[PDB]
């Protein structure tokens, strides 16, 4: 059937949706398996379900490789918000370890429900 095609996008957009697809095929992306603090058994299933959700789209919607070696990846999913995170948490010693270099190439670490806001914004149903 007609694919919908936003007439009214602008550049700013278009442009940021552009550069967002081709960037995607090129990186690696983690979902990390480590929750931040605990949890009950089903709020963790929950997660855990957006999470796989979260997984194929980035492997068969936008191409994105996916490891289970977050030091090898440009995009770190969080089962939380970083500042979740304790110390003790390999996450948080990794995130301080680069947190001052000045690399733009640098591993970015976003929680689920930030990364399910992104997706929706590329065009996907997602909660
Ligand atoms: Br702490
Ligand atoms: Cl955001």
């Amino acid at each position: 059937g007609p694919k919908p095609k936003n007439t009214k996008e602008n550049l700013s957009k278009s442009s940021w949706r552009q550069e967002w697809l081709a960037n995607l095929k090129l990186i690696s992306v983690s979902l990390v398996d480590e929750f931040p603090s605990e949890l009950s058994d089903s709020d963790r299933q929950i997660i855990n379900e957006k999470m796989q959700l979260l997984k194929d789209i980035f492997a068969n919607n936008l191409k994105s490789a996916i490891s289970n070696n977050f030091r090898e990846s440009d995009i770190i999913i969080l089962k939380g918000e970083i500042e979740d995170y304790p110390m003790s948490s390999e996450i948080k010693i990794y995130y301080n370890e680069l947190q001052n270099k000045p690399d733009a190439k640098k591993a970015r670490f976003w929680s689920f429900m930030k990364t399910q806001r992104f997706v929706s914004n590329m065009g996907f149903d997602i909660q």
